[PDB]
């Protein structure tokens, strides 16, 4: 009857902290009528660990020292099983909210693993999210929808045969310097500042995007949804402002946008879209992210709250999104002969 | 010393039994200098069996009988697992061939769990392997390269909201319907047997394409490699003919045609790319498979032989690739703070 929720979280990232906090806060506004949690954390090696609800961190009103409670109650995955995939080394989940910050976490591959274990699961799917994570596909896939993106070139070690001069020629100064997987960022303000920035940048990723600037403001806009997407209110970094102070008309065509950006990259559940608003009124998509911060203090939901979706209620909805997609896939599956 | 080949086949497909004959072909012609193999077969429900080489098949002699040994050995995978990732529910792989056919086997997913297992694997990661499986997507990806692909629209069930008649105005008659994931195909002849064609793809997919015709020879042509991927001789599907009787100029024209493909989707290891060969010399691309057959008789592999590679040494380059990869992977995750 209550639906029970794998609340997996953590990862090898730099942003491992904002994920701890997150799954603090998912697990306080979780609505109890409807949903069990059950917590898997995932170390900074990439470990595996089951814990209880109320000891899962280690300092955790410290946000200095805030970490996983490293229990070592590890977890095996059987993947073709349909009931208890997830094993312990040494509850059943009904649906997985993964909030894993770090390459696997995010580019589809954890994705692939939940699909391989029959799991449903709250985002987007294994294209959508390898898709949006790759920043030098994600920009084609925008580039052909015929949405407005930075003009860039792509190089990777075997290329980076890299002429400054060809570079600012085309795309002018200053550049911005970005491993293709969504650190490592430079502005390049001089020509001769570059060569570093694209050697930096090559140690981090295989690809490395090297971008015009855009002149503009930020807004960012919360999308919601499977097939018929939703966006939310906007908000401007200025240090976020919500609502932006933008037009009604100028809200509205960022939000279509944001919408069509997350149908062309094959997005699902949730991604926060970040666009530039240009002097003119163009609007360029600097990015569109498949895992955003859930946090009390994270963007995305304070873009729904600011639209009239309180914090329960986006997570009930996420869940909900989850199970609708898994039961249609379901069908489509089940018609291979 | 020698190195542990995890060769994962079966699959819930209707090309099932292709893998298996395929899994038989590469367990003989595996160097035993280089390699031991551990047999993983996938059964038609999606379990997981663990076999030995000398008794994995029921019928292996019978291609109308053929079947996996269903041993019931299950796999357990330890997700953030360094070593012994793959556990025997109730030998250490070193590397995994996987050619499990369907869905799950094609599309990224699998390719994500063994990420997620740390496995080095032949083929496409999970990003090629999503965008090339999804044939809407990579038309996209492909068009946005500046390749030329059959011109086409793309259907969900929410927009199926179709017109036969600005179909036929743009795109002609007759029309290849097809689902996006790469049967529920139908060649539409007249405008009127459209709407059961459209019908019938979306029981096999949320998203069904609609291309015109396109008038030509096809010519397949096998691509391999990482990074610098070199291209076969063609073959001409006729019931194939290799080598394609065409010039020099033209075959070497698909050969970079199919190369830059490759590239564009992010494809690794190998590929099958099909053709439409006009005769104008216009050259339109129809398929990348990254999953191609690996039986004595399938194509990609007499495309090899036909090129001076010969089936053992395919085989032993696309391990070789995959821990390439992997190693040069190994140093960008690490480089995460
Ligand atoms: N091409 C660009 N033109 C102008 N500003 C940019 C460009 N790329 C990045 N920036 C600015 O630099 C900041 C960092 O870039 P961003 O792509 O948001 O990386 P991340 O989200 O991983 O920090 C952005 O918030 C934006 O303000
Ligand atoms: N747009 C098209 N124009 C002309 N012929 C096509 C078109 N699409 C498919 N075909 C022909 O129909 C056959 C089946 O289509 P294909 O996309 O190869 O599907 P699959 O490889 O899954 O059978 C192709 O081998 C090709 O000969
Ligand atoms: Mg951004
Ligand atoms: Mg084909």
């Amino acid at each position: 009857r209550k639906i029970r929720v794998g609340l997996i979280f953590g990862g090898k990232s730099a942003e491992h902290e904002v994920s701890l906090q997150s799954a603090r806060n998912i697990l306080d506004a979780l609505d109890p009528q409807r949903f069990e949690p059950v917590l898997i954390g995932i170390d900074k090696q990439g470990q595996w660990h089951v814990n209880d609800p109320d000891s899962f961190l280690l300092h955790a009103d410290d946000p200095a020292r805030i970490a996983l409670h490293r229990s070592g109650r590890g977890v095996a995955l059987l993947p073709g099983a349909q009931q208890q995939q997830l094993r312990p080394i040494q509850a059943q989940i009904d649906v997985v909210f993964p909030i894993v910050h770090g390459t696997l976490g995010e580019d589809g591959s954890l994705q692939g693993l939940l699909r391989m274990a029959n799991l449903p699961f709250v985002g987007s799917g294994v294209l959508g999210s390898a898709v949006a994570m790759d920043k030098d596909m994600a920009k084609r896939v925008l580039r052909d929808a015929r949405l407005a993106v930075a003009p860039f070139v792509c190089f990777d070690r075997h290329t980076a045969h890299a002429d400054v001069d060809t570079l600012i020629a085309q795309l002018g100064l200053p550049l911005f310097v970005k491993p293709a997987n969504q650190v490592g960022v430079s502005q390049v303000r001089t020509a001769d500042a570059f060569a570093a920035a694209l050697a930096l940048a090559l140690a981090y990723d295989h690809k490395v995007l090297v971008e015009a600037a855009v002149a503009g403001r930020e807004i960012e806009c919360a999308v919601l949804g499977n097939a018929v997407p939703h966006a939310s209110v906007c908000g401007e970094v200025v240090e976020i402002v919500i609502p932006a102070d933008i037009d009604a008309q100028t809200q509205q065509r960022i939000q279509q946008i944001a919408v069509q950006a997350y149908q062309a990259l094959g997005c699902a559940g949730m991604a926060r879209v970040d666009v530039f608003l240009c002097a003119d009124g163009r609007i360029v998509i600097n990015e569109v992210n498949t895992l955003p911060g859930f946090t009390r203090i994270s963007v995305y939901p304070k873009l729904w709250q600011a639209s009239g979706l309180d914090y329960r209620g986006l997570i009930t909805r996420l869940i909900e999104l989850a199970l609708e997609r898994h039961t249609d896939d379901q069908l489509l599956r089940s018609a291979v002969e």
